[PDB]
């Protein structure tokens, strides 16, 4: 049953569409005719062609379903109003009103059923998860029993499958857990959804954070990173929108995800090292501490690219003259060029300005929930 | 108007939910109440509760608003059979069959009215598009005149507009014409959309296509590049799912697209896996980036397999690319002809001053083939 024709007058009753074509009009081989005794006598009746028009469905190469109206009558087919024209034909989305013969002379209302179809998805994820809107290939979708938000990531049509496991072992509260995986057809990748959003929305708009809450996040930020690191994987593209907060409040658990500036500078010139990952904390502390980002064109002025290898960062001394010299200094060793040189994420941890058990003790709190 | 309910039984009538809280219920307080005197003899009126249960919009913190259903009955709310249970509340998708008291009882269907609402697109688009079904944000659309199905490139939040009057400036068979261009909202890009897909599907699944075929394929992605070369564009990122066919026959059209890596003119597309350039690993930006690739396209119609993967510890993928040594099954190309092998060979080196061009390349042995010209003649007159 992929459409609902819902009748808006009394000689005209509901149709369900299971077939993938149906006629309308007063000849006896439509599959809908309008040859009842009731509607004969609407005076309007007439003005009804023989074949009237059709709505169908059509596999468009894609893999999509597409329906479409196709106007036949002398008198008219209208699709909200407007006239779809004999002979012609054109798509019908959804709550689309059907008029016959006048503009006004609504018959029927069109509804799309395969929009948030779930037969579409594989059998044992629907009996946990009712499926939801697209986060932009993502979707929300809910537990059927405790109604928890959810992501779904999925792929498309041998080996990239036990990596899938390997992700799945990881356990840490500043990483985003595989909370669970369905091999189907597309594979679907239950993820955790974080709630409180992206980083990067509360740095957008030149704002900068709490000096105290940055240190929060990037504690939390630094423990993730080492984890991963230890556990064979290196991030590659750390970010702001990969950073995500547990809640709306200020103080709360931070969560990395995925696995513009951030590029790092011996990835310009394998190079493929953990040091890349720290030049990108880095990038992140810059961009928290100052609410500005280190690297950005203007003009004729030094290309971005080239800013960024010979080191030379954006120092804005009024935005820095309240950010403590520690903080500043993190970031310093952070941002080095070489790489050999860049301070490693257990140096960073070693570092003045994350010697805070204040903070510390903060972040063991909220571990407790 | 966010959603429609769509009443089942006689008792109850249509709802239009324009506000963001409706309760149902026989209360007389509720928006939506049972208290109608033709409900009221239906027996299974008494079954119903006071406040039986609440429909709602949410602003869900991503832009996105979601419809819940919450069920604070007696004797239940059922969402499609399912028991949505005293004081619980769960998402309400369009199609929704809402049923009281029992699970058989329906009285409502529940449809979704902002899921291909047209208001989210400029004026300028919907006068003479109807947006369809996304294609991952790439959307299928229909020219409102003609019906002619087109793709719509919906991209984000200066000069980027410049880079598409060039594209559009951009007048050969052989490659995507871009037929329009919003920027409103988010930038929009009409373009043609080939009804055969991509030339990617056509060899997935280590499958090979014909030799005469790819040799039609061939000589028009050659003709394309070149047209492309010779208008100032490297195409910079050429690759299987940037070659499209015009339609599901084997003698068809081919058409190339996205140019979101390449060079045009001077610069680099403002729009911003084994297809990087050995020169490129080690400006180095020229035209013998694109016939390197074209090489590696060549390989995988041919063949039906990558002439580079990892596998093991035996050589990296990108160690393998720099030394030029291509994975070679003999098997495979012993139904090859020599002249293809050889092709793809002069257009595989290492050196790129030493690489085939696409002149070069247009006058090897292998497309000296009129047979298949005269076919792609043919092929124009469409």
């Amino acid at each position: 049953p992929w459409a609902r024709l819902w009748a808006l007058q009394d000689g005209f009753a509901n149709l369900e569409c299971v077939n993938d074509n149906y006629w309308f009009g007063r000849d006896k081989s439509c599959e809908y005719c309008f040859d009842e005794p009731l509607l004969k006598r609407t005076d309007k009746y007439r003005t009804y062609s023989k074949k009237h028009f059709r709505i169908f469905r059509e596999v468009g190469p894609k893999n999509s379903y597409i329906a479409y109206i196709e106007d036949h009558s002398g008198n008219g087919t209208f699709v909200n109003t407007e006239l779809v024209g004999k002979g012609k034909r054109r798509p019908l989305n959804n709550n689309s009103e059907i008029a016959l013969s006048l503009s006004r002379n609504k018959v029927f209302v069109f509804f799309d059923l395969t929009v948030d179809d779930q037969s579409v998805y594989p059998k044992a994820l629907r009996d946990e998860y009712i499926m939801s809107k697209t986060l932009g290939e993502v979707k929300l979708a809910f537990e059927r029993k405790t109604c928890k938000k959810v992501a779904i990531r999925i792929i498309s049509k041998l080996n990239v499958e036990t990596e899938i496991e390997i992700l799945k072992k990881l356990n840490h509260p500043c990483i985003i857990k595989i909370k669970n995986f369905f091999d189907a057809e597309d594979y679907y990748i239950v993820l955790e959804l974080m709630e409180g959003g992206e980083l990067f929305d509360k740095v957008v708009g030149n704002k900068r954070l709490k000096e105290a809450t940055c240190k929060l996040y990037f504690y939390q930020m630094l423990l993730a990173v080492q984890y991963l690191h230890e556990n064979g994987i290196i991030h590659r593209d750390l970010k702001p929108e990969n950073v995500l907060l547990s809640s709306q409040e200020e103080d709360c658990l931070i969560k990395i995800t995925d696995f513009p500036t951030y590029l790092a500078p011996e990835v310009l010139v394998a190079g493929y090292n953990r040091a890349v990952d720290c030049w990108s904390l880095g990038v992140i502390l810059f961009i928290c501490l100052s609410g500005y980002p280190p690297f950005s064109e203007h003009r004729t002025q030094v290309s971005l690219k080239d800013q960024i290898t010979s080191g030379k960062y954006n120092f804005i001394p009024e935005v820095w003259a309240e950010v403590s010299e520690k903080a500043l200094d993190l970031v310093k060793k952070l941002l080095v060029v070489d790489p050999k040189a860049r301070f490693t994420t257990e140096e960073a941890l070693r570092h003045p300005w994350l010697q805070d058990e204040d903070m510390k003790r903060k972040f063991q709190d909220l571990l407790s929930e």
